[PDB]
Order: C-alpha cells, then sequence, then structure tokens
C-alpha cells in the first residue's frame, strides 16, 4: 500500500477530482494546474508518484518492436500482471470516495502511465467521471478485453495524440480510440500535427475544456 503522491486542495470545498497519472516521458505535470482556464474552486488533484507505473510495461514494448511499429505477436513480452497498478489505483480512487463520488472523479494518463487510466476505469465495477488519454497505445488488449464493465461505457472519454510521434506513433492513439469504440465506449479522439511525444497548448486548452465539459462547470 506504500505510495507517495503531490496532493492539490481546491480553493473551496473539494467536489471534483483529477487523478493523473504518469511513468523518459514520466513528465512532472504538476504545474499543468495554471495552465487551465477553468474554476479550480472546487477540484482536489492527485499526483501518485512513479513507482504507480511499474517499469516492466514499456520495456518489452519499446525494446522489441520495429522503429516504426504500426499494428500489435508482440503480447509475449508485455508485463499484464498493469493488474497491480491498476488496483493500486482503484485503492485511490476507494479513497476519495469514502473521503468525492466516483462519478466526479476523472483518470487521466499520459504516454506510459494513459495505460492504467483507460483499462481502470472500464473495468471499473463502479461509476467513474471520465478518462483523458494522452499519447498513450492500448498494450495486452486480449488479456484486458473480457474484464470489461458496462457500467460506464459511455462516460466521457478524451483522446489526444501527436502526429509526429516517434516515440508512440499516431495509428496506436488511433488504435486505442477505435478498440475503445467498437467496445462501447465512445470518444474524442484529437491529434496534433507536428507535435511529437509530448504536451502542447492547444491540447492544454483542449483539457481544459474537457473537465470543464464533464464537470459541468
Amino acid at each position: 500500500n506504500a505510495m507517495n503522491y503531490e496532493l492539490m486542495e481546491p480553493a473551496k470545498q473539494a467536489r471534483f477530482c483529477v487523478i493523473w497519472l504518469h511513468g523518459a516521458d514520466g513528465h512532472d505535470f504538476v504545474d499543468i494546474v495554471n495552465y487551465f482556464d477553468v474554476s479550480l474552486d472546487e477540484i482536489r488533484f492527485i499526483f501518485p508518484h512513479a513507482d504507480i507505473i511499474p517499469v516492466t510495461i514499456n520495456m518489452g514494448m519499446q525494446m522489441r518492436a520495429w522503429y516504426d511499429i504500426k499494428s500489435l505477436s508482440l503480447n509475449r513480452v508485455v508485463d499484464v500482471e498493469i493488474n497491480s497498478s491498476i488496483a493500486k489505483v482503484n485503492k485511490l480512487i476507494d479513497s476519495q470516495v469514502n473521503q468525492i463520488a466516483s462519478e466526479n472523479i476523472i483518470l487521466a494518463g499520459f504516454s506510459q502511465g494513459g495505460i492504467i487510466a483507460t483499462y481502470t476505469a472500464i473495468t471499473s465495477q463502479r461509476k467513474l467521471g471520465g478518462i483523458m488519454a494522452l499519447s498513450t497505445y492500448l498494450p495486452a488488449w486480449d488479456n484486458f478485453k473480457g474484464k470489461i464493465t458496462s457500467i460506464n461505457k459511455g462516460l466521457p472519454i478524451l483522446v489526444c495524440h501527436g502526429t509526429d510521434d516517434q516515440v508512440l506513433p499516431e495509428v496506436l492513439g488511433h488504435d486505442l480510440s477505435d478498440k475503445l469504440k467498437v467496445s462501447g465506449f465512445a470518444n474524442e479522439y484529437k491529434h496534433y500535427v507536428g507535435m511529437q511525444h509530448s504536451v502542447c497548448m492547444e491540447e492544454i486548452k483542449d483539457i481544459s475544456n474537457f473537465i470543464a465539459k464533464t464537470f459541468k462547470i
């Protein structure tokens, strides 16, 4: 149960919550808060430390696959036993509930972390608030496809991805978005031309607008 995390308590009473996950790609998004145009009067921010994201995931992925990978027998070296990390998030969610309504918590993820936000919410036994997949592919889709919960089929999902990403190519973001679409989870797919493996300013605006349009503030 050991974990560290940065916690931002809102100015007014906490009514909402955003769990922001990060893994090379373990960028410090703690500052991201000052980049938004939405009222953070009632929004608690949870930034778990990168230990919540095991290293053993993107290793096989970005050690075996071709430099110009396009699709996913690579399944042999991806640590599905993810799960633990998911549970961690679950605990965190279970911790915010018994403190904030589960449908008022949003799971956002970037790159390595973006995996543990989607998979969690779509297997979450309870009603969550949203998913913000950013520059993230959908690994071990075979292992997690059956464990999906229809309880969140239709929750606000935002997928974002860079066009010139050579670390995590765009067709994999299309892969996540599409594999969520046919799964029963509709989502906005927003790709950014020129952008690589990062987060830009237009994207920050769109993220802000997502939190605004989901927390209905």
